[PDB]
């Protein structure tokens, strides 16, 4: 896997469109090593290709596969506000669930 | 090593540049036959390369204004037809053609 980060922030829908444009997908860390690689390419909080949109508290990648490795920040995922179904990788490498409508950088993944 | 990825949609050069730069990459510029073939592997149709003779006609440079060495022009190219062809695309046979920068083609981005 190759990981590339965007320079501008955008909502999840636009983030997916960007990675898909070059035939990749939004980065989904499968272990601690990939998590670090993605963190390093991201210069700020960035979207990961994980959501619990289909079923609340059931986090899966953009292809519907349930995720095994997780690296949630203490207190997360909390689904606050009116709901948070998308996921971002914080600058310390931990994860936070956020509104998919909010704007963040995006790290795309390619094979 | 360099990694090459092709776009799904067609767009003019300036948009092609913006797309590759969005992920901090550049428009693919083959420096030898091996790279030219690697770009061929990912491009399913005619695609832009990061080369232009915008500064001086018939003097080809990469997008950073660095004059290129390796070229793989299709027979009869570059011909600067009509109002002018200052951008370059990789044909489906691996050879190159100069085309109008305002015309739309797929784009192959390069990363390292
Ligand atoms: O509110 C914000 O902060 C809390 C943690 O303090 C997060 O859970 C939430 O997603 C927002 O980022
Ligand atoms: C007629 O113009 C088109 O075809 C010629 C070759 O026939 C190319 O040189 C040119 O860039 C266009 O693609
Ligand atoms: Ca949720
Ligand atoms: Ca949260
Ligand atoms: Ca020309
Ligand atoms: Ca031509
Ligand atoms: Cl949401």
């Amino acid at each position: 896997k190759y990981f590339m980060s965007s320079v501008r922030r955008m909502p999840l829908n636009r983030a997916k469109a960007l990675c898909s444009e070059l035939q990749g997908t939004v980065a989904t860390p499968r272990n601690a090593e990939e998590n670090r690689a993605i963190q390093n390419v991201a210069k700020d909080v960035a979207f990961l290709g994980i959501t619990d949109q289909r079923t609340e508290n059931v986090f899966e990648d953009l292809t519907g596969n349930r995720v095994r490795y997780t690296n949630w920040n203490e207190g997360e995922p909390n689904n606050v506000g009116s709901g948070e179904n998308c996921v971002v990788l914080l600058t310390n490498g931990k994860w936070n669930d956020v509104p998919c409508s909010d704007s963040f950088l995006v790290v795309c993944e390619f094979s």
